[PDB]
């Protein structure tokens, strides 16, 4: 038997900022306990007879299938609903007529607002263009904790288009608010820096906790050697676009200067910014990261729906 | 435990006209009994190991998801089959190779004929262009009965394009044949009246039962005040199309003259003919109507497949 | 309870050539034992909590739905994954993060190679353009055995575009390698003969077993009368295309010369090469063939995943 994280009971999950550090600790432990259980071949039937409907206005097969698999590995059911129109509100009401939990993926933050304005069952926000992707943030935290043993104390590099990558903005805010980080490296090509508004947002936390923040335009052996986590992201189309790829690339040559105890992570999909020539390195955690996503989403759904 | 409606055992459900009043009474009671059970958190596993395949040649996510959710809340399984060609008959045979029940949605009444000409398992007709939508008719009846306590005795207004709305033709025929209605108001813009052939069809029943039939081109305070059910439908594109909307619109101003004990219904989707400014009124039943659809479809599937 | 075919445990199923005659015998018996069980109304729950993900880059609703239904009738779960790009390898890794078994349908044999190069769970090959369609071959063998009582000893006609029909190449290789056939008729229009390389491939087996091989450009009463199986396939677009259809057509007139104890088979879909005027003939086995496909795929999945 598992103990649900009681603060999530019957609650929509809109932003990772709605959780305390204690909530996150509890979700991490529950996800790991389920991982041990499931990987031992034992099953979970607690959500038998409960129905999830995903409503995905943009394709994200990676995130969608994880939510669906999480629901089914708890014994629950999943009903598809093809987006076909009528108002989004009326569509949500249609889902509520037969569902226990909704999973919404829409680029507009307004859509989540509108959905929650009428929904009678919990909505899981599966990601939007405002950078609120609560289960990605939480699975990223779980991955660090499970791979290294702790999140407190780490040096982490956030690597990519930090200007436009609003999901990484949210990840930084969550990490700085909840964990005693040692250092955050912000690695981005010239002109794609983390926005000043985000640094202002975390300033209270960074100064209370004494977290070092360092901006640079590329990786160096010294930065790599200092990091416990290299967190890479995809650069999507500046006149130095192709030329800047070499300074962010993580490959076998780059990992020559890395610690023995560190991980490389990436929310995926990747293009060329993460070479396949480290895919078999024990520190390459970005595939296991997806499996941590399965168990974090099980921990969340179990806690939301257990009664 | 639940008692199946025995007359449905192993039978395709092609038209609501195939049921007696006793069948409808029994399906209503079974749907309500399942509603109490399910909403108490209890589950149903009777159809474990049975397979439904929906075959939808036109999109209707509202009707499709209801059938799928109904099947899964009975413990059954659902297999998708994307329409890709080969004959419809060969496709049906393909579904029968592994399914226990088929759900067919096709605009042509010929398609249901062809499917039943070769099918070896029951087919649930999910709606066609001839107006045969048996589970919509039955869920509409359940909604009235559950919301008001009875269908016998009601005055109901059917509002919209009554000329082309063949599904409403079927609803009127079913109501007049099986229930002691007091009165039916037929509210339609000029030129979109209920066809004379439909009034001729119900004439035997209307005269045996003494049902009043009244045609009008718009709602009035007197008609509204007299009705137990306002059943609205969508007007799809006459030179007075936009101008006629005001005479059919149901909004807060219109409900000022309505009874305390009445409901507004709509099979959905709606555009503007049903204002959001009554969506929180207790008499607005068109969202609960969809949940009655879930339990009516469970009652039907349970009765068809229980052995 | 059922005994799994132990040689399949935890193994990807890439080609029917990976099985011994003993494996095939065992899979046939297991499929038939499951058929009796399931058709008696008894259920199977052995794979409760196990997840299948199909990844279909080409449409084949017939093969896809059979795999999904097989999984669910063993108690297992199915998660869809819409092909959306990222490498196929990264997509496979994504499926492995939450799945127990993958089902791959891709036209390129290279795709199966690439998938197996990184997959950590078994992959079921659902068919490719190299003619490797292991569950079609195995269900075809099961159909013959179940319908006639044995595969050893038969005369079979393979009818269609034998040049380009690479799946039929594989079927011939499998039959000649594993069964004491009496005779294979190769019926194909001029220029569409079975390739010489395939006859060279089976030569060792045909001479050890004494199997007769006979090429002809059309069916005749003498060939029809001699066959235990007429295995027809679809001709897809030579200046004699339409004209050659009459010499391959199987209809009621053609079956006038057939044995009482024989079957007509076809992997499906068909166009006109198999008339509907034999669809009710007891020897028309091509619809039952699909149901044998369900139980063969259950036997396979059960054996792959039982632990």
């Amino acid at each position: 038997t598992f103990n649900p994280v009681a603060s999530l009971k019957g609650q929509s999950v809109a932003s990772a900022a709605q959780f305390s550090r204690a909530d996150i600790d509890a979700l991490i432990q529950l996800a790991l306990d389920m991982k041990t259980h499931i990987e031992a071949g034992k099953t979970i039937d607690t959500l038998r007879g409960r129905v999830m409907t995903p409503l995905f206005f943009e394709d994200s097969s990676r995130t969608l299938s994880s939510f669906c698999a999480a629901m089914m590995r708890l014994g629950g059911s999943v009903v598809n609903f093809k987006v076909e129109g009528e108002t989004l509100q009326d569509t949500i009401r249609t889902l509520d007529s037969y569902s226990d939990v909704l999973v919404l993926r829409h680029a507009k933050e307004e859509a989540l607002e509108q959905a929650m304005s009428v929904a009678t069952h919990p909505i899981m926000n599966a990601g939007n263009g405002a950078g609120e992707h609560p289960t990605q943030a939480l699975l990223d935290i779980l991955t660090i904790h499970a791979e290294l043993g702790a999140v407190d104390g780490i040096a982490i590099a956030l690597i990519g288009d930090l200007k436009k990558g609003r999901t990484v903005h949210s990840l930084l805010k969550l990490l700085a608010h909840n964990f005693a980080l040692r250092k955050v490296y912000l690695i981005a090509p010239a002109g794609l820096e983390m926005p000043a508004e985000v640094l202002e947002h975390v300033a209270t936390d960074v100064v209370k906790r004494g977290i070092a923040i360092q901006q640079a335009s590329g990786l160096t052996p010294e930065i790599v050697a200092d990091c416990d986590v290299l967190y890479a992201t995809r650069l999507q189309k500046l006149t130095a676009f192709e030329a800047s790829k070499a300074s962010l690339l993580i490959d076998k040559a780059r990992l020559a200067h890395a610690k023995a105890k560190m991980v490389v992570m990436h929310p995926l999909p990747r293009v060329d910014e993460l070479s396949t020539d480290i895919d078999d390195d024990p520190r390459a955690a970005y595939f296991r990261q997806m499996r941590y996503g399965l168990f974090m989403r099980m921990a969340i759904l179990f806690s939301v729906l257990s009664g």
